[PDB]
């Protein structure tokens, strides 16, 4: 069972893991892609494996990680900066702030984060993921054009560098395929048919066998193209010309400024805030989550975070060798690289949708947000209705849409690097602001722990 | 009990009118809500769709002496008459398949004899009206007693899923002739169709196709939901198969540059080969003359096309007169099959094709008309079918509007509509049960009484009769498989006891 266990706690890390690199390289113009995040994913499970208190908790690249490296990459191309440099600079000052934590008695702030920051921050990533999908099939759409012709000569040896006839459509029938796929393999896990134990087996694999059968349909169709996932052979760089496979703090090209160093101290706080609340909604493993993504980061891998998994790992002394076997088997990966490049990236924004939709079911937040277009008469048997009225919550929930709207229009802005900082001022905001505004009774009923 | 034997004449036909025609001015009156309109939206398109497709096809077969525009006028005058006149107004008449395939072996055969085929269909239609007037005055429609829920739920089954396959392979057709290739010829031309491969019109087509069913799907799931306030839930739900249609034209038409196959009606109320023939077709030829003998020939293929419509008609009314679907206004079956049999047989007079009571069609309009909430009542009344019919017939003046509605639209919807109608069939039901394990099982009579392994063989028995009848279907004896379906008839009746018990029997086969 043990062998078993490992097979399936393996996709499970695999379907994230060759999603947001991808997504990592069209945001860092592959200089920073699947293999620098499949290789990190893989050292940090060993350490982490061999070295954690915790081994429920498993370590892998998030979405909030993912809005941090857009937000810096903008930062650095606005700015003309070299941005891996500042990626090495800001680890150095994670290195050293970490140290200071274990140097004082720990992480008292751990009572301040309440049900009211962890509803908006998840409802922001999950927001997150449904615009990016989007954004992406709008530039496939505007990158190939439906016009009546197209030329039929273009060359695609870098990139198509034209239009292409039928590649936006069956770009957005895959996103479509694999979504529907993944959703009705949910909806299968939770039904009434077939035996128990095979329902349960097959809904357990929704995300593999949706990825499996789109790629499929994908390999056979041979006239149209449809850009794939871009996976070097072998250990090699995703990027050789951008840097190598060591990075200097001194400097690649330019070397980095007198100034940016010691204000590499600003970012670097904010990925400890973005680190430290995504834990905490799934310190000895905050320590090694922090120490391990400061040195990675001078070889220009990507900081990860902890996040809990299902019991099965609990079924495999026995949980961390599964974490071992899982993590070297994560480093093997790249060696399928014929597999691995004959991946849409259709597919994978299609999972992308998927997995911003299921985490949008568990929120508090959402379940309002829903209550708002109901009628009084249909509201459920839930505490935060029949002890708050209904007026009442629903100011709460516009509060709530007003603070994500902010959230929203930050990071919209080119000083989008603040917004740890303002989604963390969501605290003062509950501690604060709305015992002014609501009872006592309200805020005990509506964002009650659990 | 509708379904008697009296022994004076014409006694089925006239306690038919006296017990449906009393309900007139509710007939006109019960239509006065928006479900109705919703259902007229929802129908009209589902009517004139087949038609003009049926007509092309027939136009192929003959050489066009059989159009669009004549069975479009056809559809239109014996719609109208039968929502008028009918004892159940929510049936609706209209062409089917097994019409076409009389329609081509007939033309066959009157190509190779050499005779005139017009005029022969007149014959024809001669010979149906007289057999229907026999049939009513013999009160024989009382036969349809002994179609029970097995051969009932085995045609609509196999009505439904012929309904499905054909709209996938309409899609898989437009795949065909506009394959996913490398290039393409730019110059195209386009004039009486497109000549040869297109790009972006197979994966814009199942695009459409597959986002007006998502959006019926949805629609239906809204009217069953808990959001909105309740009556403007009930008013967005009862348009939702409009409203999908509308949006998805919409996204159609703000596409300028790619090729979609559009909705295309005859221009003008004209004939289609005006040299063959004249709107009246005379009984004595046309340009040489009539065979005798070929005069008292007719009565065999009356007797198939009788046989072909009097069962596909008289099993839509019972499916349609369900108790379980709260009927309360009453039906007729004698007054129904003379009406459907007689404007047929009248109509063959000017060329027009002879209809029949769809299933799939009649189901829909049903369906359309039923207000949920388990079902409460129904909206019956003869406005919504004459509505349709109506706008059948004006359907050729109404070019500018109908030149915007894309094929694949309509492919969804017909998807949608197969789908609603499967649902409602114990046969389907028990199909679905075959999956399940017995854990889960619902609480009905023929799971509680019988033993799950002879609920699976009685449904396999019924597997493999929807098989032989898939098989006759393929096969070029496709006009053998009303024949092959009344043999369900003893099987149920003879062969069936010998295997199964008589508990089993009426707890799996009720009313
Ligand atoms: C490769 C597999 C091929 C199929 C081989 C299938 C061969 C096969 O064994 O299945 C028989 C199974 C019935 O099994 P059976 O009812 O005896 O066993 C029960 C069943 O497993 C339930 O799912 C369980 O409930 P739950 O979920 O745990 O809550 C229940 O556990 P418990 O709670 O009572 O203790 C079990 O007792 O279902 C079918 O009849 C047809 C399924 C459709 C067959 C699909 C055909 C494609
Ligand atoms: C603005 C605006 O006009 O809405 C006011 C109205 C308030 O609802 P209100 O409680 O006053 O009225 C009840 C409501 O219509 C229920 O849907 C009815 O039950 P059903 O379902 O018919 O059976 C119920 O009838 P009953 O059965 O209890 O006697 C009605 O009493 O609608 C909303 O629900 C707000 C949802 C926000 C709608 C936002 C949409 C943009
Ligand atoms: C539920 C998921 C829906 C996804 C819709 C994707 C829309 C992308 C629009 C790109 C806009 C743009 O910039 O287009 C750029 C080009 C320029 O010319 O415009 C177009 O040629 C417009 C093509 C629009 C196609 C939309 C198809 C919608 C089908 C919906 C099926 C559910
Ligand atoms: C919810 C609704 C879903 C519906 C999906 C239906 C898919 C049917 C596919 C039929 C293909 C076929 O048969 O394609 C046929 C053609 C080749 O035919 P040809 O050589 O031109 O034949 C000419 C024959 N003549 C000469 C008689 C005219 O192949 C292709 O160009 C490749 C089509 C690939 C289809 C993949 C589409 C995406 C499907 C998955 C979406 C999730
Ligand atoms: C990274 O690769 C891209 C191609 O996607 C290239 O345009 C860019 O110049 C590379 N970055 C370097 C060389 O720093
Ligand atoms: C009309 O009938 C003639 C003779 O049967 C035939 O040749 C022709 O194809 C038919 N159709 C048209 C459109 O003329
Ligand atoms: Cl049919």
């Amino acid at each position: 069972q043990v062998l078993a266990a490992v097979i399936f706690i393996y996709f499970a890390a695999l379907s994230p893991a060759i999603t947001f690199g991808g997504l990592l390289g069209e945001k860092t113009r592959n200089q920073m892609g699947v293999s620098e995040l499949l290789i990190s994913t893989a050292v940090q499970g060993i350490l982490f494996a061999l070295l954690g208190a915790q081994p429920l908790l498993v370590v892998g690249f998030s979405g909030p990680l993912l809005v941090f490296e857009e937000a810096f990459f903008s930062f650095c191309e606005t700015n003309g900066l070299e941005y891996i440099v500042g990626r090495v600079w800001i680890g150095f000052w994670l290195i050293l702030l970490v140290v200071l934590v274990v140097a004082f008695e720990g992480s008292f702030l751990v009572r301040f984060i309440s049900r009211y920051t962890q509803e908006i921050f998840s409802f922001l990533i999950s927001l997150i993921f449904i615009y990016e999908t989007f954004s992406k099939l709008i530039k496939i759409f505007q990158d190939h054009p439906l016009q009546k012709t197209y030329n039929y000569n273009v060359l695609m040896v870098p990139k198509p560098q034209g239009p292409l006839p039928n590649t936006a459509l069956l770009s957005l029938v895959l996103m479509a395929g694999t979504f529907f796929f993944a959703m009705m393999l949910r909806k299968f896990k939770n039904s009434s048919y077939f035996p128990g134990k095979l329902r349960r087996v097959i809904g357990d694999f929704g995300v593999p066998i949706s990825i499996l059968i789109m790629v499929l349909v994908d390999f056979f169709i041979q006239d149209t193209y449809t850009q794939k996932l871009s996976v070097p052979d072998g250990f090699k760089v995703s990027n050789s010309s951008a840097r190598g496979w060591v990075i200097h703090p001194l400097g690649l090209r330019s070397e980095f400024p007198i100034w940016m160093m010691f204000a590499s101290a600003l970012p670097a706080l904010l990925v400890f805030i973005l680190i430290f609340l995504e834990s905490q909604i799934t310190h000895l493993d905050l320590l090694l989550v922090v120490g391990m993504g400061g040195v990675a980061a001078l070889f220009g891998m990507p900081w990860l975070s902890a996040t809990t998994v299902r019991s099965v790992t609990h079924a495999n002394k026995e949980q961390r060798i599964s974490g071992l076997l899982v993590a070297v088997l994560v480093g093997l990966s790249i060696l399928m690289e014929p597999i691995l490049s004959r991946i849409p990236l259709a597919v994978l924004f299609g999972i992308f949708l998927y997995m911003g939709v299921t985490s949008l079911s568990g929120i508090q937040l959402f379940d309002r947000i829903l209550l708002l277009f109901k009628p009084p008469k249909y509201h459920p048997d839930v505490p935060y209705v029949k002890r708050v009225k209904t007026w009442r919550m629903h100011l709460f929930t516009g509060i709530q849409i007003i603070c994500l709207a902010v959230l929203w229009v930050v990071k919209s802005t080119p000083a989008s690097l603040a917004l740890p900082f303002v989604l963390i001022l969501t605290v003062p905001l509950r501690r604060v602001l709305l015992p002014l505004i609501f009872r006592n009774v309200e805020l005990q009923c509506l964002d009650a722990d659990d």
